[PDB]
């Protein structure tokens, strides 16, 4: 009567904890989706929140039943997991200083580059020459890095970066068309051989996007 799902609250609009009036919730974009999804089945949703980086694990372990948390499915991930059709573009971008000397993507030679560790992000990050890669469990920490010169960008994805730079307004967005050679999309991860939940999961995405629901989602997370 349960449906586990396995995410990384630390990539608003996606998955994040919204904390106040006494309440810790980890709501968002992928949040609303997994709602939709456990409301099909008919099964209470529990979400555990991990590190990015053992969420593959986690879902070939049977520790959860599926992963949504703005995953790109990759070939590479492909082959150790299912993913469902995408419900989300997504692109990557570099974030720096107000004040950084950074201004194009020839100019992150040598750098100390602060990304997420088992992500696509860090996979752009790791074709700079002579990159410095600082490799985080979580997003947050790499703001923080960044906030107090312990790196000199951070790699991420473009909505997540616009919802951080709400409060680090000292920071900025470099559009870098190199920096996004990378897979880009969201789509839900299931475990290889979960054809069962596969079809339910692509069900609800695709009843969500021909009935209206999903134009509301989209509304209420990403056009504010
Ligand atoms: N909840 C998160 N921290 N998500 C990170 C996702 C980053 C990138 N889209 C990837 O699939 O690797």
């Amino acid at each position: 009567g349960v449906i586990v799902m396995g995410t990384s609250a630390d990539f608003p609009p996606f998955e994040f904890h919204k904390v106040e009036g006494g309440k810790d919730e980890i709501v968002g974009f992928d949040i609303d989706i997994a709602n939709a999804i456990a409301k099909k089945l008919g099964v209470k949703l529990e979400i555990k929140d991990m590190d990015f980086k053992g969420l593959i694990p986690a879902l070939q372990a049977g520790r959860v039943d599926m992963v949504i948390a703005g995953m790109t499915p990759t070939a590479e991930r492909k082959k150790s997991v299912d993913f469902s059709d995408l419900y989300y573009d997504s692109r990557q971008v570099v974030v720096v200083k107000n004040d950084s000397p950074i201004s194009k993507f020839d100019d992150l030679k040598v750098k100390t580059i602060a990304v997420q560790i088992g992500t696509t992000s860090e996979e752009a990050a790791k074709k700079i020459p002579n990159v410095k890669l600082k490799q985080l469990n979580r997003v947050s920490d790499e703001f923080m890095d960044l906030q107090n010169g312990r790196c000199d960008a951070i790699v991420v994805e473009d909505t997540v970066a616009k919802a951080y730079l709400k409060e680090y307004k000292d920071m900025k967005i470099l559009y870098m068309d190199e920096i996004n050679n990378v897979e880009n999309g969201s789509a839900v991860a299931v475990a290889k051989g979960n054809k069962s939940l596969l079809d339910v999961v692509n069900e609800v995405i695709k009843e969500l996007k021909q009935s209206g629901e999903y134009d509301k989602l989209v509304d209420k997370w990403f056009k504010q």
